């Protein structure tokens, strides 16, 4: 089976029962007579996929297109195949989705799971709400026993895109200039690099104010090398307080909670003892530590509280994809064919 994790910014690809994706490449497709993923950024271009929701169906099609015969080498008519999600697509979505991998790749069989809920998987865990935070979006998806409780999820629109462009409005206003669509994959590879959370924001502001022993150095593409300070976690804490680019969002730590508020007090304390961190945007340094401090002080002062932050977190859907579709119990779940050709497109409200 193949399982294809479509991302905002990033496809992750390969083989079910792989520990790891065979190919991670751009989600994008360009023009100059178009060019996809990989081949694009060798070379306008687009994201198929917005916040998490595929928003340009045709690019989309490349995008699989590429995956299946330039990435993966396979013929998708003889392998079935597991797609990913958000854990909130509207129906129309879904049904489009399914409507392509039948009719368009041929695919034998189908399936599509929630992005949140395969990290899940790929932690140990059938058990546990988890924070997944990419390019494009994030979320809370609070899960009990293998399946998403979709009343209790919470989104954010702010991901990681977002704290880019963030980090070069604040090197902007420290005198350097950010501003191009080029800047802004160097400013990209600046946060991945030298961003980290911050344990106590006020704290952390107060001994970059007095002294240099939070600065970096980087040195730029164009040979100017540049000093980044506070910069460094007033990047991520966005996350924390997203008013900081003017969004009236709760912040991570809340909309976890509130998010563990909306289950049964049943499992409740199983959420709590088991928060799981999801994507690229959670890669930050200091970021369980400090969501622990921040649960800690929203919880019942009785409340066990961890935080798991796997060390492939980047990979975690993709991983969670992968032991799914490679369990033998798994087999029964598939769309098949026939299925589809019976139900149609809406054979996936039934099935996934
Ligand atoms: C099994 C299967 C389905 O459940 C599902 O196909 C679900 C069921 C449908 O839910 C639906 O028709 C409903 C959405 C769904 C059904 C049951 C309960 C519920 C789920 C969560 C909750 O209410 C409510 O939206 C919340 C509290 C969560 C939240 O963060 C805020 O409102 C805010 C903030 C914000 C920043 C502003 C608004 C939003 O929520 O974002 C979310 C909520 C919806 C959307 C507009 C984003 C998109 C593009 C998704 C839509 C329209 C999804 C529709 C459907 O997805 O953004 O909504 O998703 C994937 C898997
Ligand atoms: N070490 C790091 N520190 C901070 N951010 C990082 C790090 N590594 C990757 N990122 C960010 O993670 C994002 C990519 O993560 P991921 O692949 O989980 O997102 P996606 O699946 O493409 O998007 P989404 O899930 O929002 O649709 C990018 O914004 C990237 O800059
Ligand atoms: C290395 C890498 C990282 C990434 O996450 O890439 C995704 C994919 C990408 C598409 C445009 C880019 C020119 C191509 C490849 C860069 C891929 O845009 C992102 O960089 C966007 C733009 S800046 C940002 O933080 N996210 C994230
Ligand atoms: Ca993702
Ligand atoms: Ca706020």
């Amino acid at each position: 089976a193949l399982v294809c994790d479509n991302g905002s910014g990033l496809v992750k690809a390969g083989f079910a029962g792989d520990d790891a994706p065979r190919a991670v490449f751009p989600s994008i497709v360009g023009r100059p007579d178009s060019y996809v993923g990989d081949e694009a950024q060798s070379k306008t271009l687009k994201y198929p996929i917005e916040h998490g929701i595929i928003t340009n169906w045709d690019d989309m099609e490349k995008i699989w297109h590429h995956t299946f015969y330039n990435e993966l080498r396979v013929a998708p008519e003889e392998h079935p195949t597991l797609l990913t999600e958000a854990p909130l697509n509207p129906k129309a979505n879904r049904e489009k989705m399914t409507q392509i991998m039948f009719e368009t790749f041929n695919v034998p069989a189908m399936y599509v799971a929630i992005q949140a809920v395969l990290s899940l998987y790929a932690s140990g865990r059938t058990t546990g709400i988890v924070l997944d935070s990419g390019d494009g979006v994030t979320h809370n998806v609070p899960i009990y026993e293998g399946y998403a409780l979709p009343h209790a999820i919470m989104r954010l629109d702010l991901a990681g895109r977002d704290l880019t462009d963030y980090l070069m409005k604040i090197l902007t206003e420290r005198g350097y200039s950010f501003v191009t669509t080029a800047e802004r994959e160097i400013v990209r590879d600046i946060k991945e690099k030298l961003c980290y959370v911050a344990l106590d924001f006020e704290n952390e502001m107060a001994t970059a104010a007095s002294s240099s022993s939070l600065e970096k150095s980087y040195e730029l593409p164009d040979g100017q090398v540049i000093t980044i300070g506070n910069e460094r976690f007033r990047c991520p804490e966005t996350l924390f307080q997203p008013s900081f680019i003017g969004m009236e969002s709760a912040g991570i730590h809340e909309t976890t909670y509130n998010s563990i508020m909306k289950c049964d007090i049943d499992i409740r304390k199983d959420l709590y003892a088991n928060n799981v961190m999801s994507g690229g945007t959670t890669m930050y340094p200091g970021i369980a530590d400090r969501m622990q401090k921040e649960i800690t002080a929203l919880a019942p002062s009785t409340m066990k509280i961890k935080i798991i932050a796997p060390p492939e977190r980047k990979y975690s859907v993709w991983i969670g994809g992968s032991i799914l579709a490679s369990l033998s119990t798994f087999q029964q779940m598939w769309i098949t064919k026939q299925e589809y050709d019976e139900a149609g497109p809406s054979i996936v409200h039934r099935k996934c």
